[PDB]
């Protein structure tokens, strides 16, 4: 969507591509469908099914939301994973590079273990449309008799205009519309109410989340400034790295914004 | 419809009834349809047969007069029939007897040869009420068309309000509508005039038919004045009859007044 007004697919570059340029495309794109396979995109198939066409969608947006808490599960979980690699890596270098690798291997811990919480609150968002979901499909019902009703009160006509059949049913349909009518108002009362609250949930977990990393990434960011990165000369050997107070105290600090950090002290500000 | 208000179907007897007790009824019922069989029923069914549903009763009343004419063309000229075999009877008899058998015969030729003009303007009538069976047929396709229109155009109306072959069908509709006013107006223009025209002129042929037949019946009577019933003894013969002078006249007077009837010497009167 941020596109350009050319015939390219070419999105608008932010400042910060001024700044520095973009890498080139990921080496990483297999030669596959990207849905996990058919084992995986059999949910997908099933949600287009013999359903009450009418949550089809709202069930098969459910269900690729539950993929989405899979593939981000798989990520979370093996992203530690690599955090301990990281760690165990770095077990035999130098102390310095020893520290501070530790370091960025308990800072990806965290990481993981916020992904965590965020998989959770999804799981709370995917279970409230899962909700609007149900009373959707529990509602359909209603309009699918009232259609047949009415195309067969039609085809009642069609056939006399006397049957006392035909007066029945138009008496049942007036019934039938009353309720289809308290049903569908408390749909959509219902159907905003869930909306709203489930993404507005969501969006506070996810700026949640999301400022907590990059808190994270700053106070990992100057955590960097330890290190040395000047070159020494093949011989002698520099100077060995004291920081281990000062690597302690920067975690120690760390932690103490992080356990502080409340949705109140939420210095992100939009404009 | 002449019973009277009792539980059977009597007839009230008329000052003529009372004046002469009515005949036992004729034995002459034969165990059959009456109909003529199942050669003369064939029109009759055929006429009960795939038509235009319209004229079909009045095609049938037609084929019904049909059979009326040929019952009445049968019993006309195997009545002067016996006329003449009444002749040839009375060849050998007393001379008053032949000759007033002779005129009784020529008296019922007289009435063979009326009921032939009947039977003749009976098939005027029933030209007359063929072309209003005729004219009936060829309006009633008109109706079976807006009656087949008008049930596929709410068919289509059921299917969907926006079919532009609905609105064509309507649009040729309201032209069928308006051709169907203008038919059924001339169609009862012409019943009436023809249902007028031809029972009037069939009702003015019975009626002068009739009062012929009576006029004719009367002369007979005061013919019959001339032999004498007074039985004779065996033995001696009675005188000869020589009213031959007063028979002639009597015919002649019968051929006076039966060229000389006209509508407007109409005797009979209603009240």
């Amino acid at each position: 969507m941020h596109r350009t007004y050319s015939l390219r697919n070419s999105r608008a570059p932010t400042a910060s591509q001024l700044q520095n340029p973009p890498p080139p495309p990921s080496t990483t794109k297999g030669r596959f469908f990207g849905k996990g396979g058919l084992a995986y995109s059999f949910r997908r198939s099933a949600a287009g099914a013999f359903g009450p066409e009418l949550s089809r969608k709202l069930s098969q947006l459910v269900k690729i939301e539950k993929n989405v808490l899979r593939s981000m599960e798989l990520t979370a979980n093996e992203r530690r994973d690599a955090a301990k690699q990281l760690s165990i890596w770095g077990l035999e270098n130098d102390d310095d590079v020893s520290d501070i690798t530790d370091k960025l291997g308990v800072l990806i811990y965290e990481v993981s273990e916020l992904d965590d919480q965020f998989i959770d609150r999804y799981d709370q968002y995917r279970l409230t449309l899962k909700s609007i979901r149900d009373i959707e499909g529990s509602v359909q019902p209603s309009r699918d008799r009232k259609d047949k009703i009415t195309d067969k009160i039609a085809y009642l006509k069609y056939k006399d205009p006397q049957s006392p059949k035909i007066e029945v049913l138009e008496q049942e349909l007036v019934r039938a519309e009353a309720e289809s009518l308290v049903a569908e108002a408390q749909l959509s009362n219902i159907t905003r109410s869930k909306l709203r609250a489930a993404f507005n949930y969501q969006f506070d977990s996810i700026i949640e989340h999301s400022e907590k990393i990059a808190l994270i990434a700053g106070y990992g960011k100057a955590l960097l400034e330890l290190l040395d990165d000047s070159p020494v000369t093949p011989g002698e050997t520099r100077p060995a790295y004291d920081g281990y107070e000062a690597s302690k105290q920067i975690i120690i600090d760390a932690e103490s914004a992080l356990n502080e950090w409340t949705l109140d002290s939420a210095q992100v500000k939009p404009t």
